[PDB]
DNA sequence: TCCAGTCTACC
DNA sequence: AGGTAGACCTGGAC
């Protein structure tokens, strides 16, 4: 997932889990990286206080210590509410489930999983994969001066740069690709050649269609512009959408509207 | 057969 | 260092 539905995750979880208290975790499976066992009996009583995130990690948040969840490529996660059967059929993919004092159940599901279940007792804002994190895209912080700026010393293709997480985090080959198709920018131009009003155009694109996904989060439909459409009409002047490889990602353009 | 986040590893 | 590729693993689209 990238950021909109890990953001539409955490919309979805917390108004279920928040006030609520642990009193069982399942553990069917322990993903890229070892998951604790035990778990259990570390957040057995312990309240949830808040959830939150950053990047594209979920945090669970109790008096002892944080919980962090990534969904990788392919997971989920999704609560079942104490009258909903579902809670006894899990799939061979649903490697976790977290249990509420209440019955609320919280399902951590992943196919390939390349997620990861961390659970860390220090400061949050230390933690070694959330510290060198870049800034958030829908934050301030995340504007035309710093991108400028932050771009003048990299000759690498733009398109890798704002895949970067040390430039800013959350823009994944999704959004990346159609970002660059609605600002005009060809995913190749050196992220030091971008004038700054490209950057600026560039870092409100990238907010525009971040925001419009987490709200939108037969029949003919389409909901990009450039990605998945190799081959296929460019919505703005007609022409065949080109698919190229560029930092082992699928790169989706127009090289009539992207420049 | 090949397509679909990011940590590790080498020149 | 910056730039590259490999590593993880499984399901579904030509
Ligand atoms: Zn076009």
């Amino acid at each position: 997932p990238e950021l909109p539905e890990v953001e539409t995750t955490l919309r979805g979880i917390a108004p279920h889990i928040e006030g609520k208290t642990v009193e069982a975790v399942v553990l069917r499976q322990l993903l890229r990286w070892q998951i604790n066992p035990d778990l259990g009996e570390i957040l057995s009583g312990r309240q949830v206080l808040s959830c939150g995130r950053r990047a594209k990690y979920l945090l669970i948040r109790f008096q002892t210590g944080v919980l962090l969840i990534h969904l990788g490529m392919s997971g989920s996660l999704r609560i079942f509410t104490p009258s909903d059967g579902r809670i006894g059929r899990p799939d061979r993919h649903d490697h976790v489930d977290i249990v509420f004092s209440d019955g609320t159940v919280m399902r951590y599901r992943d196919p390939r999983k390349f997620g990861a279940i961390l659970w860390y007792e220090g400061i949050e804002e230390h933690h070694p994969l959330l510290e060198k994190l870049g800034p958030e895209p829908l934050s301030e912080a995340f504007c035309a001066d710093y991108l400028y700026a932050r771009l003048k010393a990299q000759k690498r293709a733009v398109k890798l740069a704002l895949m970067d997480n040390a430039v800013v985090v959350g823009v994944g080959n999704i959004y990346a690709n159609e970002s660059l198709f609605r600002a005009g920018i060809s995913p190749h131009r050196p992220a030091n050649r971008l004038k700054k009003k490209e950057c600026a155009l560039l870092v409100e694109t990238v907010k525009a269609v971040l925001q419009r996904a987490i709200e939108t989060g037969g029949y003919f439909q389409q909901e990009y512009t450039v990605y998945g459409r190799h081959n296929q009409p460019c919505p703005r002047c007609g022409g065949l959408v080109v698919k190229e490889t560029l930092g082992q990602r699928g790169t989706f353009y127009c090289p009539n509207c992207q420049k």
